């Protein structure tokens, strides 16, 4: 059985992306922006195309994400910051809707939201994974983006 | 280097309208929450005329009166007070879980920014230790939200 | 001195009109938890005459009744009671996850506050002894709530 | 004292159309479920011709065939059947809770009560112990919820 | 009692199926999907007839069934994948949101998608259900889809 | 191949002297595991006058009484009987582990094998289903670490 | 099968016990002991022949114990207090080995230790358990004293 | 650059006494065990003659009988097999835990080494999958700390 | 009902004290033991009748706890440290063994030895307890060095 | 203020005599750890002619090898090296428990210091991170703690 398989495609010429950064932790969400947007300048994105908004931390991002993708202006969003425990459930609260936000957004509105928030334990996690987790989601709003267009 | 167009945060509250639903279970923390909470939105600028505080029984309740209050579209943000404080049940989770999740929705399905400012912890020395703090956040998380939402409309 | 508008909260019971839907799973709970509500609903200022106390065989059956009961728009609150008690599944957080996620949800959609009376507790001595303070509170919480809609309704 | 109006369950089943969705996945335990429900159904009054019986794979599936059956409104009430037994993996948690909250949400949705007859245990002998109890139990539940959503339209 | 019984149906000819790969342990979703293709083709189901798609991992699978379901070009969808556990509470989150929205898209869409996204501690326990999981998710689509046809009026 | 020596187990408790601890919380418990014991006990072949029947108050007082009869040396081996079920506190657990953790300790300081047969359960109704089969478990199991402690020395 | 059966005594003339009360949560504690002394003179325990002693908290009881059993002054000891959880695993390392030690030096020495710490998440759990607790120590000191009397050679 | 004396392992079983209790609950698992444990064993070169194999109830009377066995010092090592196998109950974590502190405290005390070949897993299917793994690693444990034992003995 | 109650005796005069100082999240025993040497002075202990040693981590405290208690030239010891949470099941280990083994040293030696490890998840908890442990230490070991005198 | 005597730690190896015990599971691990325990000791003083290194297959072997190591009283002190990484069951628990335990138990009852140097860890990734620092870690453990007993011997 040899079935048609969509090819992924990484090309991000003519992308239009937005990113909101919860700044909770800031410096975690700062390397994550430093590797996203190198990122996605190496896969061809315009500076010119990128608007990036940041909220204070990561229960905030529904509603801004919301409103780009209700917008229309924008093929692929990404969502960066960090939820690290401390000594308290508000972190199974704060990494549940957090994340709960971001899935909800990407079916309702068609735009898909690269879930970059971490969800951690320690200070040194979040280093650990920052710069990758940031890279990430830019080869995941590229491809995302490009997957979108060939089901419209 | 890649040098995009990045919003810069805008915590001026000069002349928001700011609703606030306070639940009173564990009144004394709720209460310290909402003195941290006003006095910073003056801090931010926000006038006294243009605040509205209602209170409900507990967290439970913040949901329905968040919603009839971002439906009037008479608040450019929202702000939710209270503490789930853990006793001998899985009560506090149902509550914790349930009362964020109404937060988390009505922003999303109104537009208007619901700062979560609902402490879920273990100890009432938790909840003490958080209080004015997490008021004065929901301050300026409100101002600066309802900032960002005008922004993007 | 930062001095706003403080609603102030009303629990003047007087022509309100309640639902309670009781879940019999546990039945001596619920029926001790409604004895409670309905005292206090008196107390409150609640005509008898204005309350409608149906009842469903557990705490998953609640959802669909009390989603009737707030479309038609016949109730300014409703009220929720029974007790989800742990046994030997995880059944126990299904039912008491599932139960609270629809109360919220109903009072979202609908704007009809919907106290919730439902206990979650480990064993049968925990239930009762929550029983009648959780009915008195429902009590409460639905005529406060009920008339904080009214305050914020067009 | 106060002696409001007490609607007293009704569990006369004489002419409801009832469906039942019967998850396979360890079938020896929805197959003893669905062999006590249809025998309560008949205790209760309901008629062999105006009861429906689909099945399939497993308990993640009857969300979509409840929602149709539901949609279609040829039902008072809908039964869900099966059995979700931990094995090594968190896959039961996410079995267990996407099954309960799918015949929640459909319940709400369409008004059409949907009894929760998927058990959710660590251990096959768990799961053959509450077989029979659960089917009668929901029999009992879409007869008792099918004539109060009567009684409220 | 003997009630109407629907009768499963495995007959894939006709069939248009859908298949959304995450690539995360890319190993995993390979050896599923090379077990799903095959076992498709046991059924019945034409491979003119198949599209698969792939995506980085499990939280992009809600955003692209979405638009395959909404196409309505795909009477039942599939979607592949492994979120293995490592050090965080990403675990869960992941394994959460996929698998709910996996459950979102078929109630609100009526197009039956298996659930053949693994969630497992350790990469043996996914290498040893690859397969079998792949092959099962072709049963659950071929027999979701005649089923949804069966109840549609 | 290899075919070393392979003691075969020895359940003839002819000549046997037997000594059990009941522990009386939850009583109707320990009371029906004892029913169980006694009779097979003598179904092994074990002389009543050659049992010496204690009880004590709940499963923390096991160690000292089993340590004392255990030091006499008048006993080949004894059983502890009783049940912990779990309430609202983590004392469940500290009972639990204690019991078990002292009923190894006085079989390994001693050579005198100790049953343990605490069940150790979350509900009366798991303790009532294992009360039986545990009491007569226990009764094989004095008899046969009686003869093979026999055989060692 | 008819074996001796060593009847419970619960005669407390003559006994001389010892009790160690660790004051943490010093309420509980306190009323306790009230409970307990109360139920000791009920069974017959001379005044004369008790001693009360008291440490700070509950890992304090391990050497207090200890000393006073091995001074075989007493022919049974009692420990009282409680630990009531807080924000940190430290409710369980003194659950842990509060409860270890005087399962250690009943084994060790002899002298039965009735454990009356309560492990408990909330204020009001201890409070609900407080009193009986303190009278059932007192039963568990006198019937164990006379049991390790009927053992003694 | 340190170089210290590194003890080379020794899995030469030519002349070791080993003795083996093989706990008997979900016997089908400690069965498979014992087959790939005296296997092993002979492949390593231990005589079946020196080898002793007694069985028990289950996993918490494996204490007793290696106690008893390494006790009398006719044996250069000992292993213990079974499975412990969760039901419904914290008696698994009870069993898990009891039986295999008594296998550390034996060889501890004693000085015998005792490999530990329980078990302790959800299911049947992952004891089923370890079972014959568990059971020559075992072998090669026995073995190997018998020498070792050897090489550090006045 | 009214037996011979021993009544608290926290008169350190004359009384020798050790502590064993575990050096791991060093800044919290520093707070611990110049809050418990402060206690022990008020409490009448005399600065010459002090021995203090520190050790790397939690889990040496056995070993130097024991041989300070073996020399029966001290009425009581006290332990002092904080084992925080990090990522891995090594802060149960460290905490379950520690503790066991300040239990197995008293009852052994009949040597009291106050408990003052802190087992806590984050920083923030182990310093707001910091002063408060190390203080009643000092207290537990005082109390408990004048009960094993009563009971010898 | 207090101005007690204080001891200061000794980290001066030379003339000490280590012995090290690594377990091989996982063997790259053991092998990094005992990569940079050797090179610290050498910066600390140590002499390689003063260090035995043997290994075993597994944690739990350590006890039984280290007790004889100290108990010859040639060593002035031990580290115990290897790693226990979590797969798919309760085994990761009990491993890390008591090799723990054992290392525990050593030091106390023979007075030579054990250096703890097993990782329990929940993936290969954090075993290889902590590696080389443990390694160094338990360097720097065995020279001071052989020095403190000394001193206190
Ligand atoms: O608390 N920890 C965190 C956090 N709390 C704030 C929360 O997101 C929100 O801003 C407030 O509840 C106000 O609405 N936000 C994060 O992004 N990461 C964390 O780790
Ligand atoms: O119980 N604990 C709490 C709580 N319970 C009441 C609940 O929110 C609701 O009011 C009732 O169930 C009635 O609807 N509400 C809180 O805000 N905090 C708590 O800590
Ligand atoms: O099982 N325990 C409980 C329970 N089970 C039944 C459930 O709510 C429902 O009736 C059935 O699933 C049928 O749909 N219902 C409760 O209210 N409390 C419990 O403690
Ligand atoms: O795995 N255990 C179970 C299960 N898995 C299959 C799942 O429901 C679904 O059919 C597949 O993911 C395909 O979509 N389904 C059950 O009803 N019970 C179980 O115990
Ligand atoms: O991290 N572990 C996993 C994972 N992470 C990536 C995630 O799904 C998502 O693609 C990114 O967050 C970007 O949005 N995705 C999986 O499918 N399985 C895993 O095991
Ligand atoms: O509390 N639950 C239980 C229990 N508590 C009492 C305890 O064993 C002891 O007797 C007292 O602490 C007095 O020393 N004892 C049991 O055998 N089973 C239980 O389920
Ligand atoms: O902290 N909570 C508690 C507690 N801490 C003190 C501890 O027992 C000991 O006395 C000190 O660590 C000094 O050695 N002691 C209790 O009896 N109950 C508690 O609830
Ligand atoms: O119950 N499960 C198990 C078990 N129970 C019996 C126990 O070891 C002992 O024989 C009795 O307590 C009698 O003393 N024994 C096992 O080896 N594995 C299990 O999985
Ligand atoms: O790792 N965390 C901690 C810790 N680790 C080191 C350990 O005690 C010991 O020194 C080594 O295992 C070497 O023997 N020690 C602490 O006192 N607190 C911690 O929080
Ligand atoms: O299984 N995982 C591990 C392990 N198992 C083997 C065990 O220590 C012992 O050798 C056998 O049970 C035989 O006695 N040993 C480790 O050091 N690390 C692990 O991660
Ligand atoms: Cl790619
Ligand atoms: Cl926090
Ligand atoms: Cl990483
Ligand atoms: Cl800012
Ligand atoms: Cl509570
Ligand atoms: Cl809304
Ligand atoms: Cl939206
Ligand atoms: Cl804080
Ligand atoms: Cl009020
Ligand atoms: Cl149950
Ligand atoms: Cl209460
Ligand atoms: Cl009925
Ligand atoms: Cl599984
Ligand atoms: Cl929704
Ligand atoms: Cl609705
Ligand atoms: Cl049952
Ligand atoms: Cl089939
Ligand atoms: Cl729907
Ligand atoms: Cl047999
Ligand atoms: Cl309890
Ligand atoms: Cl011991
Ligand atoms: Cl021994
Ligand atoms: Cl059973
Ligand atoms: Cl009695
Ligand atoms: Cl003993
Ligand atoms: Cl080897
Ligand atoms: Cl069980
Ligand atoms: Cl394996
Ligand atoms: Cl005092
Ligand atoms: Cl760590
Ligand atoms: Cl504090
Ligand atoms: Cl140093
Ligand atoms: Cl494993
Ligand atoms: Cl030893
Ligand atoms: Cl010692
Ligand atoms: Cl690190």
């Amino acid at each position: 059985m040899n079935p048609y398989i969509l090819t992924p495609d990484l090309n991000g010429e003519g992308l239009h992306i937005g990113i909101v950064r919860a700044r909770f932790n800031e410096e975690i969400g700062q390397a994550q922006l430093q590797a996203c947007l190198e990122e996605l300048g190496k896969l061809g994105v315009d500076e010119r195309d990128v608007m990036v908004v940041s909220v204070p931390g990561a229960l905030e991002l529904g509603v801004a994400l919301a409103r780009m993708a209700e917008s229309y202006e924008f093929d692929a969003l990404i969502a960066l910051g960090a939820v690290i425990r401390g000594e308290t459930y508000h972190f199974e609260v704060v990494s549940n809707e957090s994340a709960a936000a971001i899935s909800r957004i990407a079916l309702e509105t068609g735009i898909p939201v690269a879930n970059g928030v971490l969800t951690v334990d320690t200070d040194e996690q979040a280093q650990a994974r920052a710069a990758g987790k940031g890279a990430d989601c830019a080869q995941v709003a590229v491809e995302m983006a490009n997957l979108a267009a060939a089901l419209e």
